Parts: structure tokens; sequence; C-alpha cells
């Protein structure tokens, strides 16, 4: 614990530009196929080992997904006139969130596995985001994953895939193990703000000290409207950008803890590696590239969590380290490495990227007639980016939901 986190500031917020074909994901296109008439999905998780590597099983890629049915014969979801509302189901997704598994040969046209947990298994109804990570080739995976509402906890649960020529079975998903939750001096709690982050577990070892770790969306602690913006959160503002309005309401971090062993049952919670006090109070799904032994960390965050006199795209945002607690710069200066276009701002949301570049994101709402949407809930294309030092380009895109394995593992 003997490193200071790395502010994102101000003064690197007023360099995000959005429509910089380099750092912009391509227009979904308004009629794209939905992979499931019965299923939503949208924050997905591929199957990886502990350093990132995407790994498929005895030749099957794996991916796990939030996942909400689709009410389209449910009176609950019929509006005043009987008529079925996406928009209203769509958005009631959260309070429903079960995490189901999917399978291919090919990375995609993915085939439904169903839920990973029994329902019952999960210590809270809500089964949020995190990560499952293949431990052995046994084939023993730990889901990391959030527990919420009641409180928001990092949990994990031990189980099995099972491969045959017809595809992928997971078992005994059975026993939560409840890690931590948010502790009030280093990461804001319930208590301090009703509206606290605390999210997304991302586990990983360091090969440097060979211990094992993990990142979480979390808040920097304190009551709300409370947080003091200090000179190292502003940056070095130009001339009439000293004005931040409601800026001390945005305090988004990247956290870190460590495990006592590589059984990750016992976690110390660590200071954070990035602060966004005065920035952004949304810096979800944390997320490393390891490349050419640098740290490349990423974060989704949104246009409307940003600070006042503060704006960017909803996307992937980024920063890059020579070491793991840092000191990081913003990829790109201003952080932003995969923005959606303005003409479609809110087409895609919980932008992924992976060791290989490729970049997975679920499709949200794209502009269709006049002043109405279309709502996606399955995958967009995959895009492609390079990573080049502190910088990244937009390279290549692929087909819906493409998320091929890096390597396989060959179960024993
Ligand atoms: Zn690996
Ligand atoms: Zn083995
Ligand atoms: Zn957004």
């Amino acid at each position: 614990f003997n490193y200071k986190p790395t502010p994102w500031t101000r003064a690197d917020a007023l360099k995000v530009h959005s429509d910089d074909p380099t750092t912009t994901q391509p227009l979904v296109d308004v009629a794209f196929p939905v992979m499931s008439e019965e299923v939503f999905i949208w924050d997905t998780m591929p199957l990886r080992d502990f350093d990132g590597d995407i790994v498929s099983v005895n030749g099957w890629c794996v991916i796990f997904t939030l996942t909400a049915d689709r009410n389209t014969n449910n009176p609950d979801f019929q509006d005043e006139n009987g008529n079925y509302d996406i928009k209203r189901d769509w958005e009631d997704r959260h309070g429903r969130a079960r995490i189901c598994y999917w399978y291919s040969r090919t990375g995609k046209d993915w085939i439904f596995g169903g839920r990973v947990m029994a329902e019952g298994v999960s210590p809270t109804t809500r089964e949020w985001a995190g990560t499952p990570i293949l431990l052995n080739d046994e084939g023993d995976i730990d889901l990391y994953y959030t527990c919420v509402t009641p409180g928001a906890t990092i949990a994990k649960v031990r189980g099995k895939i099972v491969t045959s020529d017809e595809g992928v079975s997971l078992e005994g998903f059975q026993h939560v193990k409840s890690l931590f939750s948010a502790d009030g001096k280093i990461y804001q709690t319930e208590e301090q703000n009703a509206y606290w982050n605390f999210r997304d577990p991302s586990p990983f070892i360091d090969k440097n000290d060979g211990k094992l770790y993990m990142l979480f969306e979390g808040n920097v602690a304190g009551s709300r409207g409370t947080h003091e913006i200090t000179q190292e959160d502003m940056g070095s503002v130009p001339p009439g950008y000293e004005n931040v309005g409601g800026a001390r309401y945005q305090v988004g971090c990247i956290g870190l803890a460590v495990a006592k062993d590589l059984s990750g049952d016992e976690w110390e919670i660590l200071p954070p590696l990035i602060t966004a006090v005065g920035v952004n109070d949304q810096t979800e799904r944390p997320h490393f590239v390891f490349q050419e032994g640098k740290y490349y960390l990423f974060t989704i965050s949104h246009k409307y969590t940003f600070a006042d006199n503060l704006t960017g795209p909803d996307g992937v945002y980024g920063f890059v380290s020579n070491q793991l607690t840092g000191p990081y710069t913003p990829m790109n200066s201003s952080g932003l490495v995969l923005g959606n276009p303005s003409s479609q701002p809110f087409q895609t949301y919980s932008h992924y990227v992976m060791p290989n570049g490729l970049v997975t994101s679920f499709i949200d709402s794209v502009p269709w007639e006049g002043e109405k949407f279309r709502i996606g809930g399955t995958e967009a294309p995959t895009v492609k980016i390079l990573l080049k030092g502190d910088r990244s380009f937009v390279v290549d895109s692929f087909d819906y939901g493409y998320i091929p394995a890096m390597k396989d593992i060959i179960l024993k």
C-alpha cells in the first residue's frame, strides 16, 4: 500500500474528443440481428485465465453474460393499450440480472447454455458483473461476480466446465463465497452514499511478485457531497476552466485488492490505482491488458456521469503504466480509447478490451424512425484496436459478438 493513486484530472478530461475516427466505434446498423428472441444480454464476460488470455476449452469458446428474459407476452410489461413495452422491459433488466453462459466453435453464432447458478444459489437475486476464470486444465472455474441489493459484495463461486461434440455444460456452481464489500476508509459505502458504486471484479496474477490481485469499480470514501477537489484532481486546467460546478459529487475510482494466497479466498483492500474525483462518478468494469511490459488499464464510463463543465462519449477509457501501482498516464492524452459516435451516442455499452486488441460491446439504443429508438440486448460488432505506447488506433471490425479464444486448453 506504499503508492499514491493516479488522478485522471479535469485537465486530462478537457482533452476528450468525440468522433476522432481513430477512437470511435463504427456506426451500428439499426437493422442489427438479435442473438435470441427469448433473452436480453448486455455485459459480456469472456472465459479467461489469470493473465487476461481469452481461453477456449476442447475447441469451445465460452462467454458469460448478464441476462434477463424478454417479456414479449408478459401482461406486466404491456402498456395501458395492452401492447408489449420493450423500453420498460429493457430498462428494468438490472433488477432481473442473472449470469448465463453461451458456447461456440467459431467465437460467434453463440449457442445458449442457460444459467451458471441454479436460482437461489446467489445470496442476492441480482447477479451483477465480474469475471469467469479458468483455474486449470481439469476445467475448474471461479466466477467472480457482484451480489447487489441488499448492499454490494464482491463474491466468487466455484464450478466445472464439461465438453462434448454437442457443446458445453457448467456444473457444481453451488457455493457463493462472499469476499468483501466497501470498507468506508478507502472505498465509499452505502451509508456514505445511497448511490455508491462497488462492483465488477477482475482478478489477475502479477508475475513480477507472483501475487493474485483484483481490480474493481469503487468510489473514493467519504459522505456524499463532502469530497474536497484538490489541485491534483484539477490538473493544469486552462484559464477560464476553474469553475467545477457540482464536480465534488463525481468520485469514481478503480480499486485494487490483493489475495492472501493464490486460492483467492481472503482479500486485503489496497488504495485505488486511478481516482476520478471531480471528473467522473463511474469507472466501471476495470480490466487489464498486459502488453510489451506495460500495464494497460481500461475502464468503461458514461457521458452523463462526467462532472459539470466536462464531457465525453460513452465508451472505454484507459491508462498506461510501466508498473502495476503507477504512475499511470491517460491513453490518447485524454483517456478516451473507444467512444460511441455522436450521431448514435447510446448505440453500445460495456466495451471490453481483450489482449488480442478485440473490443466487444452490447447494443443498447440505436436511433430508428424520427425520434424513436430500437433496443439491442444483443452483441455489437467486435472492433479491433492497436495499442502503440500511450496511443490506440481503430483498425478493423468483425461480426456481431465475435469473441474468439487466444488459446485452446485441452482438458485432462
Ligand atoms: Zn494465459
Ligand atoms: Zn492439470
Ligand atoms: Zn451512458
